[PDB]
């Protein structure tokens, strides 16, 4: 028995009065679906004579491992966005422009505007502190050999005139110099010096110097011939001095060389020697005295002579003579 | 004829001894289902009368193109996380407070605390170098405008006595004053110096000074008076020497002024002058002479005389006078 | 009645002429699978008895909501990788290896070397600017406890003879010197001074030196004797002098003290005192004056007598005796 099936259009289906007995098919001639009849309910509300649930399919998918928007979202929520961050290169890139502690080079300049703390006392202070106890090399090198040049190697400045504090203060210990300025012969000679002060001071020594040399000179000063010329050098001096006026000035008054032993002294007060043997002093008491013949364009005021190499006077003379004259006169 | 086909609930079917024929038809009467009969198996064996295999699925989803937790795992893995890393600007944030090597300000202080390769002689050394032979600026410059500080703007300090380098090293080539200190005539002046030296040190001079001047001294030292008052400054002198003794001491015996030629010199050992002209002098040979008339509180010994402008002495007078009374006695 | 339809193997059924009339069943012996014949349409394209639609299916899996490749690839490429990026840790690594503004410690060294925009005149420049003028510590300190090194804590050089910049130039204005050098009395003293200068220039003093002293020297010396013994220091002297030969000469001529008014002073000259008291001097019109008896190995050159307290000379004293011998002569 060949059977076929109540039939017509799904859309003439979807709108028939016709209830499917129980159990009946029926057939959806447009697409070949079918469909039981529950013997009770239009055609349009039976489901299909088989299932259609995702559950029951063989060759399931794993839906399951797969990533949820949601889950990818937070998991990438965690994760830095590409500018928000630097590339490890744009890093070095800033990173080798900074100068380290171990060392570099600074092709800029390094101005220093301190907040001061304490402002540290004595040797764990100043914006540069630099201890070199525990090491050979120097503290501060500072050196060019360009030609000309506008500004100086180190220049200090103090603006107040109630600054307090020095501008190089130099507490040395050692057994060289403490401080040692050389200047070489130049092949160029400049007029300058090697140290020049100039104090505008009227109220303290452009330069003070104090020592307790056993066998040396406070101050020592050795003057040598630059050339081989004996006579060379006529006009050098180991010291020289000029007492001068203000420019626009009546005069002054201010004396030469003044020395003095507060104290007192038993030394020679102004000792002057030619090789190595005096040949002019001036005793601690003030006698003087000279290896050589010497002149007075003028006259001397001196004691009466006592002794036989002391120098006559007008009276000593006179009464010498007076008396002879006089005692004389047997001519009675 | 309307077909009917066996049928129970599901759950009755899940448990019918009843086979169905081959390709008879059973129906799953709560469910709408059907099978067909294999001839040979129970009802709860056979299959649908259609597949449900995924593959044969119309309007299959693209399951293929989803991510995978694990593809989105792996590809995560290779991204960094938001913390472990720094926004482009906290980086920043950072960078800031670091100083560059093409210049910067620095608010703090700058501690050198060296390990030293070699400590580097002779000028490619000390913690800080400073080459500006290709520049035209200073070197150090240092300076405050301040009123009162605690400490001085440079100090170099040595603290053990075997220390065997200078605090500070000059050595100097060129056409201006190596080292040149000025002070400025003070509103308020004080009674410390441009340049202040104390040592203690009785085995050397407090300062040594040599120089090779054609025509010039080693030491120069120019007053001038403060004033336009000529008569001001009656106290100033160029040099002022104080021999003294040591807080607590019998006295002192150490000399005023020492000059000496080691070598021998032909020059004035010393030449005093005024409005550029001799008044006083000693001769090398230590003859000395005076422009103007002199006193000596005391005696002058001396050689007799020979010439006619030469002093008399005791005996040469003596003897002149002994010779007239003796050769005057034609008094037989 | 049991019915049952056509049926074959599909394989089979996929190779049958058969026909099957519209809404007539075959039958899938081996899959169990059926089919509507449309009346018209070889077996093997029929369609099923029941769809096989995804849209259809109940239990349908979120497919919607899961992340695609794409879509996960994109928000994966705005993320940054692992290594193209610096940990807060490695970046703190580097970081705490740069010196920061603020302060830190130079455990290497820092070259200069700078490019000089103008080079900066008179103190908003130098490669190390330090303004203090609102702090109250040191501008640079720098110190060492060693034992010895190999060089010194700040040295400056200037290698070219034209150059024209000082090596320390000092502007100061203040209350206290402007320089200070103090040596400290050594347990283990040295041969060196506190402050030596070498000048090789025969064009320029090695140092020069002016000051305008109201009641000062302008350069203020003070000898103290080291020792308690007065009589300790018999050798030791305020200011040494020595002229001297260059090495391999024929001699020297230069002067030992050269003293000038060039300007014209009413003062002393030389003015030499003990006990704080006049002892020998030299007036400004060059008479000298001594408080005690003096000496000259020699002769002494003076002018004729007209006081009675001045020296005799022997043209005075001859020619009072030759009148006394030829006045006498009443004698006729
Ligand atoms: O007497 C001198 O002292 C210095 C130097 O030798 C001292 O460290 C020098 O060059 C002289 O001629
Ligand atoms: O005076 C100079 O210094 C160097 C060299 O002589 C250093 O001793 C040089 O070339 C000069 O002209
Ligand atoms: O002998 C010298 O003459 C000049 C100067 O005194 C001219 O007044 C000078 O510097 C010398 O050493
Ligand atoms: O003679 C002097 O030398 C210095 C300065 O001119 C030298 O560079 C100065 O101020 C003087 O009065
Ligand atoms: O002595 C001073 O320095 C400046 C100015 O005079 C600089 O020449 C100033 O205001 C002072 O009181
Ligand atoms: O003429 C002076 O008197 C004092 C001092 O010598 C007092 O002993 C001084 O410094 C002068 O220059
Ligand atoms: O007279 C002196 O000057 C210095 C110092 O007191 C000046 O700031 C010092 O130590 C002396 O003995
Ligand atoms: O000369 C020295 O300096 C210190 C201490 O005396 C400082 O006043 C020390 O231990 C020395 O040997
Ligand atoms: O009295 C001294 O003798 C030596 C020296 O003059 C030897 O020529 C010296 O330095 C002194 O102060």
């Amino acid at each position: 028995l060949r059977v076929q099936f109540k039939r017509m259009k799904a859309a003439e289906w979807a709108r028939s009065d016709v209830i499917l007995l129980e159990s009946e098919i029926g057939f959806e001639t447009d697409t070949g679906f079918a469909r039981a009849g529950d013997g009770h309910n239009r055609f349009s509300d039976l489901g299909y004579i088989s299932p259609l649930d995702y559950n029951l399919l063989t060759n399931k998918p794993n839906i399951d491992g797969l990533a949820t928007k949601v889950e990818t979202a937070q998991k990438l929520q965690q994760k830095a966005d590409k500018e928000t961050v630097y590339t490890k290169a744009e890093s070095k890139q800033e990173l080798d422009k900074k100068l380290n502690l171990k060392g570099g080079v600074m092709t800029g300049q390094l101005k220093f505007k301190p907040a001061a703390t304490v402002a540290y006392s004595s040797s764990t202070g100043g914006a540069v502190n630099i201890d070199l106890s525990s090491t050979r090399g120097a503290g501060v090198v500072v050196y060019s050999d360009n030609d000309t040049s506008d500004g100086p190697l180190m220049s200090l400045r103090t603006g107040k005139e109630t600054f307090n504090q020095s501008a190089l203060f130099v507490d040395y210990k050692g057994t060289t110099n403490a401080v040692n300025i050389a200047m070489r012969q130049p092949t160029t000679p400049n007029f300058s010096s090697a140290l020049n002060i100039t104090s505008g001071n009227e109220n303290g020594s452009a330069m003070q110097l104090r020592g307790s040399e056993k066998a040396l000179g406070t101050l020592k000063i050795t003057h040598e011939n630059p050339s081989i010329g004996a006579d060379y050098d006529k006009n050098a001096a180991a010291l020289s001095i000029d007492i001068v006026k203000k420019t626009n000035g009546a005069g002054t008054a201010a004396q030469g060389i003044y020395i003095n032993s507060t104290s007192g002294t038993t030394g020679k007060l102004l000792r002057i020697r030619n090789l190595s043997d005096d040949k002019f002093y001036v005793k601690s008491d003030g006698g003087f005295y000279a290896k050589e013949t010497s002149q007075i364009d003028g006259n001397l005021k001196l004691k009466d002579p006592t002794a036989n190499d002391h120098a006559a006077t007008k009276a000593y003379v006179d009464k010498a003579i007076s008396e002879l004259k006089k005692l004389i006169l047997k001519k009675h």
